[PDB]
């Protein structure tokens, strides 16, 4: 019943997920000026070369670019991280109009979209018993701003017309995620949660520095698709975020100067 309007949204998640109100919430705003730079944080490491995409979903929140996650194919590693992540699904948040749209801030500036790369702890074995775990998950996020074309993001746009409702997939094979990264790997790191229902604290957060640009007409393709099921009202998908919780007890570290 949980969703993104007035009468469901995130003011109300509480009710149905008490962790909401918990001491590890995410996302959060990155104040740039108070997050240390720790120089013991390792590179990231990116390895999508064998990355297999099969799926393309609405699910009714946002829309997944499902991999194959059986073996280790396209996994993160480095950073903060101990251990392989294996990558499981990407996704994005958006907004209305192009001045909000992302879950993360940045000295309280919202962008107007934010992708979200999904990887899982392997030594949980799979993604049910890895966010269980204060370790089970690492998401990788990206902003992104309206100006030129992102062109490795084009595939995608070009078949949401075939996943507009709820509960919508579609074949997407051989889809590289490498064509969706910015050149830099600075990033900020924190120990959050997800940021949709259940909430769970099995979260490490890796938000790049640097945004991507994606042209106007990419972005309102994703405001083209619903929330809704087919034959339902439509009601567009958009402001699929939720907003900045208290930091409370945590640092964010920085991998640059
Ligand atoms: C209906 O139940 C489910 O879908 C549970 N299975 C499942 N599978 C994936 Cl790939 N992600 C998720 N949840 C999920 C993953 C990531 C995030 S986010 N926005 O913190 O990156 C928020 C929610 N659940
Ligand atoms: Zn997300």
């Amino acid at each position: 019943h949980w969703g993104y309007g007035k009468h469901n949204g995130p003011e109300h998640w509480h009710k149905d997920f008490p962790i909401a109100k918990g001491e590890r919430q995410s996302p959060v705003d990155i104040d740039t000026h108070t997050a240390k730079y720790d120089p013991s944080l390792k590179p990231l490491s990116v390895s999508y070369d064998q990355a297999t995409s099969l799926r393309i979903l609405n699910n009714g929140h946002a829309f997944n670019v499902e991999f194959d996650d059986s073996q280790d194919k396209a996994v993160l590693k480095g950073g903060p991280l101990d251990g392989t992540y294996r990558l499981i699904q990407f996704h994005f948040h958006w907004g209305s109009l192009d001045g909000q749209g992302s879950e993360h801030t940045v000295d309280k500036k919202k962008y107007a979209a934010e992708l979200h790369l999904v990887h899982w702890n392997t030594k949980y074995g799979d993604f049910g018993k890895a966010v269980q775990q204060p370790d089970g998950l690492a998401v990788l996020g990206i902003f992104l701003k309206v100006g030129s074309a992102k062109p490795g993001l084009q595939k995608v746009v070009d078949v949401l017309d075939s996943i507009k409702t709820k509960g919508k997939s579609a074949d997407f094979t051989n889809f590289d995620p490498r064509g969706l990264l910015p050149e830099s790997l600075d990033y900020w790191t924190y120990p959050g949660s997800l940021t949709t229902p259940p909430l769970l604290e099995c979260v490490t957060w890796i938000v790049l520095k640097e945004p991507i640009s994606v042209s106007s007409e990419q972005v309102l393709k994703f405001r083209k698709l619903n929330f809704n099921g087919e034959g339902e009202p439509e009601e567009l998908m958009v402001d699929n975020w939720r907003p900045a919780q208290p930091l409370k007890n945590r640092q964010i570290k920085a991998s640059f100067k």
